[PDB]
């Protein structure tokens, strides 16, 4: 019922997730340009496969890069093409004023050539809805890791979730629902109250030492050094640390290794564990945002 | 072990709720002056019953007032006293610099005489943690209200909760727990996304009309008149509206009435339904805040 | 699902029976309605008559109210100024396959049905009714819990006695409401189940030790266990909601002497949620009545 | 407090599971003869490692065998032994009257030589509480399988669980807690009601074909040919079938493979997925039962 006819999009690069986007945009009758897909028989009606120097940027209303957009040299990551794909300044200049670029995470090079071309760059992984929606595949990732790195059942174990942010809330809820005894560490009184209303056990992150002495699994959400040497000193090798924070994560890895503590940094859970879902999530937010651009012209 | 020894505090007036407050402060060995409690059948450890004119204000580190501090002319509300208790400007002036006045909701008279006295006034109900803790007693209230004004079972019914704010989140989780088919309406994309992670049905409040056409119970949270004449026009008399938003609520009651719709505004639900717990919440936050004041000197 | 070729007598009843008649007319059963003269709306394909005016020879089922009848055999109508008595001969004129449905147990009814060689189903005794009914019964228990305490169900200490049909529902619901629930049973399988549901299990032999410091004790066991020696550990702080059938599972006269509020709550579904209660009945009957029709 | 002090027990072969069992019995100060573990890197307090011919059976109060007790020729499975342990009739014959033998599942050889020795044989897996305790580690195994065999999230999918028996209950409950949309098929009036009170969608299995047309995941718990060719012909390749029932499950796996449908048989999930919990579950039941033998004598 909601359409995107009279828009012209370039999908440059991607993985299993971009397929969901492409699927979505063709359902919404956008005019689609595909670069980085020459190998795959996607089965996507109407879509036109070409290189980056054969895209008519003059007419392009939007560019959809992959989640981790570009390397140093600015090469776009493809998985369904052998030909290396590179995004240049010049490409973004040939582009209308109202043209918006979409990517997942930050990148000095992409922010550069976008500020330089005076074109808007939306960093999806920074919106709340994307983080929140993405917490779902990320719990499922976390559950998966815990199941396969322990000899015991999640149910009835002692589980700490560090931080009650957009994902922490989801991790703690789902772990509790799975039957674990879940405790949560936060700092704001608001988070501590919510924890208790959710029926969980709250501790302040100042007391992290005392509250992880004897826990079975410790899941970190805090994008900072919280699982410091002083705190790991109190832990036993009975504890699995699943650290979900963005690199360099939240835990003194060298020290843990020393103490015989398995501490895993697990970047990119959604893409790894549920690409159809991870993909549908971006596709849906993207279809909402593109629609707004279209209503204005 | 967390104590409150070197502390002078007046507790002036109160409900059943205040009984919990005194209880905690006296467990914590504070020095207390109780006015408005002559009619109470017992005492507390460390506190005297006296008059406002009897208290040594020059030394008081904190004053505690009822949820609803004062009525115009300075009268403090008392449930446990025959004698009318009036708080004067002169009282607060006699007070040292660091002294904190605690209350619940806003009140013109109190704010005046306090700012005038150059003394800090903390209205506890504007804090997030209070609001979040209180949402629990308030669902219980709302559950109560739903059981009595319906001849059907909450379980398996259609319930809308409007708003995923501090309390709305608790109302939604709880009616879901209890077996209703809960949809929740909100405006922000993060709310919309969280409503889905919690396994509920989200809608945008711009669709309010369409999503309340056929529901059994519509619990409102939003401080704005969203249940307006035009939304109600296509609701049926079969709907119960339970309005928890503060005066003036969220609904065109007058119209609902004509339409044959039971819409009920339900203020101060924590106070009515679980006075002990309502009181225990205030006490617990009050404790924390006084430990801070005690730490400055 | 149609009861097209089925003659059914509904005799006496309350709001709930109306619900059944509704559903049974929806399915185009031929209904005979006795003890409903004081009612002013009718029912499609239903004839209001006297008990002595029904062709019992052709009735395939007979439906009585929840509390079947008195010792003298008079059915409890709410919808008639006139007194209706069910006799042995009514049931003898009835065909071999005719089923009498009622709710609870009754000596007179069991006797006349047995002497008539006629199947008497007591619905409140069947698992599904017990289970469907457990829902409106928690809500009732919740209700009582809310109005009889000054504290919140959330974060309280709750004990539920018996993981039977209703107790199962009573525990999951209270736990989901954020109460700390522990449940006493006796069989190992019940204790396993309690453990899986994430709740704290104890054995009813340990009952004195496990109810010292609870806030609400909810009872489901139809046998005396909240007794004088147990009760003597508990303190007036504790609230007992005994849901078991009369006499209950509590030494109430003792709870009295100790100052413990202990309530007997019979017939919660009918009180808390009459529309639902009647639908539960209605729906099972319709499922059951089709089974009868499936043979002839 | 519950001690097994005056008791002589032989533990003959077994898994990592048996370690938890031994750990428990030794903690209860039983006297243990441990055969099948020469190759374990540590020992236990109060138990000697030995050979079956070294066991003083004439005094053994009880013999504890592996989950799958024994082969046809009488060999006992040992994962911690080079040497081949074989259990003879003569061994049970030497044993005293009250002596009880414990094993996991059924098996003829054992069954036979017990009966012929006139000695009590308890098969643990046939117990209600074992079955239910094990359901927990088994859902987690199932969750794992779901996660590893799909490219989408469990949250928000269509899940069908077949049967509400001892494990079906746990399975249906836990996938629902994961945020799936769970329907469950049973046949008793009583199970159907239970399902509905559980807040899930019930159906009768007579209707299976109808209800699995659009499911993402189908979990069978029924030890009968239910997921048959005629049912399977309605399904689409998109569906994943997890068959948890004992070999040969409830599926036409040969038809399912032809139709392009992945269907898995997943035997002994507790053992694979959480051996510590499997073991502990077994020990706590064993401990409780050996206490009955001790009381009797
Ligand atoms: N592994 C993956 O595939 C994956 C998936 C999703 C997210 N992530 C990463 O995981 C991290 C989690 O962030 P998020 O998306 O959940 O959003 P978020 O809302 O920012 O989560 C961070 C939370 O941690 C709290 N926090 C920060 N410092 C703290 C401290 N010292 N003590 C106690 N609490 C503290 C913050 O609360 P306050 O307001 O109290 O400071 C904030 O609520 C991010 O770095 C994100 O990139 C990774
Ligand atoms: N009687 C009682 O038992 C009692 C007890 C506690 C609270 N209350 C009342 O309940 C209300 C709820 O407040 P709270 O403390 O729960 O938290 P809150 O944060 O104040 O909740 C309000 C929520 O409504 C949303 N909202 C506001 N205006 C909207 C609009 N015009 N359309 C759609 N959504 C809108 C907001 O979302 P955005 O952030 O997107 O704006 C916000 O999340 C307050 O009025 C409070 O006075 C009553
Ligand atoms: N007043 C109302 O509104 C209301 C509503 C519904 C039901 N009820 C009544 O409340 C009772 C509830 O029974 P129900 O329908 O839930 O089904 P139920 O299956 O009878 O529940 C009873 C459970 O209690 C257990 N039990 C009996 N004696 C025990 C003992 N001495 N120690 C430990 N456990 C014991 C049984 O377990 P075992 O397997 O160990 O024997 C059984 O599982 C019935 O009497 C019913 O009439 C009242
Ligand atoms: N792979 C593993 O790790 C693992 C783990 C545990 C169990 N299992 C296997 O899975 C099966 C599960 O049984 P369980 O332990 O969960 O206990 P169970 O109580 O016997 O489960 C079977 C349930 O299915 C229902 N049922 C039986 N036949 C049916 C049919 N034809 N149509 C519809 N429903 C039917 C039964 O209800 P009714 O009363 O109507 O007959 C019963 O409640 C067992 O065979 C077991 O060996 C495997
Ligand atoms: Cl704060
Ligand atoms: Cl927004
Ligand atoms: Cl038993």
């Amino acid at each position: 019922n909601a359409m995107l006819t009279g828009l012209k999009i370039a999908v440059i690069g991607g993985d299993a997730r971009q397929l969901e986007i492409i699927r979505k945009l063709t359902e919404q009758q956008a005019d689609i340009y595909l670069v980085g897909f020459d190998q795959l028989d996607h089965g996507f009606t109407g879509a036109v496969k070409c290189n980056i120097d054969e895209i008519p940027f003059q007419q392009i209303d939007s560019i959809i890069l992959p989640v981790s957009a570009t390397t140093g040299e600015g090469v776009v990551s493809t998985v369904f093409s052998n030909e290396e794909v590179v995004l240049k300044q010049d490409h973004l200049d040939r582009t209308p004023a109202h043209c918006v670029i979409f990517s997942g995470i930050s990148n000095a090079y992409l922010e550069n050539i976008a500020a330089q071309a005076k074109r808007k760059l939306v960093k999806l992984f920074e919106r709340d809805d994307i983080a929140i929606y993405n917490s779902i595949p990320t719990v499922e990732g976390t559950i998966m890791l815990a199941i396969q790195h322990t000899d015991y059942t999640i149910h009835g174990s002692q589980v700490a979730v560090l931080g009650l942010g957009r994902t922490g809330m989801t991790i703690a809820r789902t772990f509790a629902a799975l039957g674990a005894n879940v405790k949560v560490g936060a700092r704001s009184s608001a988070h501590l109250a919510r924890i208790t209303e959710m029926g969980l056990v709250p501790f302040h992150t100042d007391e992290l030492k005392e509250h992880v002495k004897d826990i079975d699994i410790c899941i970190n959400t805090i994008p900072s050094m919280i699982l410091n040497q002083t705190v790991l000193s109190s832990m036993t090798p009975k504890t699995l640390i699943l650290d979900l924070a963005s690199r360099p994560g939240g835990t003194d890895f060298k020290y843990a290794e020393k103490q015989g503590i398995k501490a895993l940094l697990a970047p990119g859970l959604p893409g790894i564990v549920a690409p159809k879902t991870a993909g549908q999530i971006l596709a849906n937010v993207l279809s909402k945002l593109l629609a707004e651009i279209q209503a204005e012209e």
